[PDB]
């Protein structure tokens, strides 16, 4: 089905770098950088207008926030499916069970299934050679949050990119029961 089809789309990249334009509404616009690494392994890294770096290594997400010198550490398991980025860095049947799909070539659009809702509807353009073309995200406040595809690279990425360490002078708010 869809969703099948969907999963082996993403399944054809086990690893990239990819940069997007964001632009978010309901309003900023900002740019950014995205890593993967199948499975679980992410960093998203925002350079405009602010700076913030939210990367997994599998067990942690941090998300780094350099302008408030804050840094925030989750178990990552406590927060699948929160982002697009999770969704996209996963990739798992578990997640994409959990929407209805609808697709039409390369488009798909996601709706809630049923009713934890954090993310109200998922978008992804994506080839069946695994380029990400577009996502976006509507989040439970109706925010939209949209993102084109500048340059995706496929292949070896540096395993530096999904590690973290707070560094000095950075307040750590570590929420890792």
């Amino acid at each position: 089905d869809a969703a099948s089809d969907l999963k082996s789309r993403l399944d054809k990249v086990s690893s990239f770098h990819a940069s997007f334009t964001q632009k978010v509404t309901d309003v900023q616009e900002g740019q950014g950088d995205l890593w993967v690494k199948r499975p679980n392994l992410f960093n998203w890294h925002m350079t405009q207008p602010d700076e913030s770096i939210l990367v997994s290594d599998g067990k942690t997400l941090w998300f780094y926030n350099p302008f408030v010198e804050q840094a925030t550490a989750t178990w990552l398991k406590d927060a699948t499916g929160n982002t697009p980025f999770m969704l996209i860095a996963r990739n798992q049947s578990s997640d994409w069970q959990q929407y209805n799909i609808k697709q039409n070539g390369d488009d798909f659009v996601l709706t809630p299934k049923a009713s934890n809702g954090n993310l109200k509807q998922f978008t992804i353009n994506v080839g069946r050679d695994g380029t990400i073309h577009q996502f976006s995200a509507v989040e439970q406040d109706d925010q939209r949050s949209s993102y084109q595809l500048k340059s995706q690279q496929n292949g070896a990425v540096d395993a530096a990119k999904f590690t973290f360490t707070p560094p000095q002078g950075v307040t750590v708010d570590d929420q890792r029961k």
